[PDB]
């Protein structure tokens, strides 16, 4: 006896949900591409898909939390700590020496924060 916009809701979720994991695709192959050449140029790819993401998950989170919760609170924590990761990151990658496998640590780290975003 279900009603059509409680549907509706979750297969936009669903949607939402599998965008992100086509965005976390891309993400992860990039973020390998970075941890190997460690160039500013794909320094600068990885950061404009991770933004792309945090930006998709934290609406979809919010949502979901308007469905059970874990709270905004902890979703924005989420969020700034992501932030100090990739300020890090672009600190790692511009220093003089530069260690492919920390690069590696510091982007599966992000892709940790990231993936808890919206759930």
């Amino acid at each position: 006896g279900v009603s059509f916009s409680e549907v509706m809701g979750k297969q936009r979720d669903e949607k939402a949900y599998e965008r992100l994991q086509a965005l976390m695709s891309k993400i992860d192959d990039q973020g390998k591409l970075l941890s190997e050449t460690r160039t500013i140029e794909e320094l600068r790819k990885y950061k404009e898909l991770v933004k792309e993401f945090v930006g998709d998950a934290v609406e979809l989170g919010l949502r979901l939390e308007e469905r059970n919760r874990r709270g905004r609170t902890k979703i924005y924590k989420i969020v700034k700590e992501v932030d100090r990761k990739l300020l890090d990151l672009t600190d790692a990658v511009l220093a003089k020496e530069k260690k492919g496998l920390d690069i590696l640590n510091m982007v599966g780290e992000i892709k940790g924060l990231l993936i808890n975003i919206y759930a």
